[PDB]
């Protein structure tokens, strides 16, 4: 089990389930949200309230696992930079500062299909990450890759219930599995790099 | 494994998150959900459309366990009758017929204080249910009492996530989890009443 944990993303709609899950695990010893809202206050929770770039810095305290939910579009963002930005340079920036806290684990959501030889932007920065994230030293990586699209017809996108919200019965649950299937693989002690496929989140996420 | 299921209240949030939980069950056989609304269609699903009370005699089919998410509030219902309609008989009949159908055990969402000798009438109401539920003769009956308030401010009423003939980030939360829980429930084995209390709703919902 996981005992100090980081989480970035706290705010988006996996990250909201994911931190009221760590929150009720008995064993669970301290949680580090940084986000740019404050959350409900818990003796256990500490909750930097700011731009997550220049709070990093500033966090205080001990770490062993690491949670990113982090991921937005170009739609959203604005244009490929300020996408690189949240998808790519972030996640990035929690897992070196993650590792100067003393973590050995670290849990990102990236997406089906990442390739960093993709022709498609969105993959490729993903693959990217996945790739820059291999080259920091953690003892163990778990890199899930929930389906791109979902919904009845397959009409919302993975990064709704990340940090591009677009204002949600279907969010709900797919946060909620995808972020039980984060809480679980935080669970499975191992070395080196896992990357986890949407039906195996699925089981996870959905099953007993 | 339940096989064969009988959800009442698939528009509500909680019945919503547990439909799709069960159809994603492997074991699942089959799903009846006679529902105010259409739903999404599954191989699995029976989907009957209408008043809960008209379809109820009109299923065909095979059961094995029941679940019972229905609720509202005394001033959503508007009188005395509207609300014992959806919080007594509604739920007594459900459990009436899912025994005519060959059920063995039924779930049924109460409410924390639930006692039909108290002078509140709601928490009045709740117990009458679920002493009349003990008079069926169900081989195994369990009667959840989830609390009635809940979120970070415990800003919510809990017949929000429960279906009514009538949710934000928060309710999500609280019905996947109660969703969760119910079906963690109905794996149990034994025989007789269980009488299931906010605390161990909420540590069956987090943790399984």
């Amino acid at each position: 089990t996981p005992k100090r944990v980081l989480l970035a993303g706290a705010t988006g709609l996996t990250g909201e389930h994911l931190l009221d899950r760590i929150l009720s695990e008995p064993t669970l010893a301290k949680v580090i949200a940084p986000a740019r809202k404050a959350l409900a206050e818990h003796p256990r929770l500490d909750n930097p309230v700011g731009p997550l770039a220049e709070l990093l810095p500033q966090l205080d305290g001990s770490i062993d696992t690491a949670f990113c939910c982090l991921g937005t579009t170009i739609k959203e963002a604005g244009s490929e930079e300020a996408f690189r930005a949240v998808d790519f340079d972030l996640p990035l920036a929690v897992g070196k500062r993650a590792l100067e806290m003393g973590a050995r684990h670290y849990l990102v959501v990236s997406a089906l299909g990442a390739d960093a030889k993709s022709s498609i932007f969105y993959n490729r920065v993903k693959g990217e990450l996945e790739q820059a994230l291999q080259e920091q030293g953690w003892p163990q990586l778990t890199i899930a890759r929930p389906s791109l699209l979902f919904g009845p017809r397959e009409e919302f996108r993975l990064a709704e219930i990340l940090a591009a919200p677009i204002a949600g019965k279907y969010h709900g649950i797919e946060a909620c599995d995808l972020a039980r299937a984060l809480w679980r693989l935080a669970l499975e002690e191992g070395k080196g790099v896992r990357f986890v496929e949407s039906d195996e989140l699925r089981k996870l996420g959905k099953g007993s």
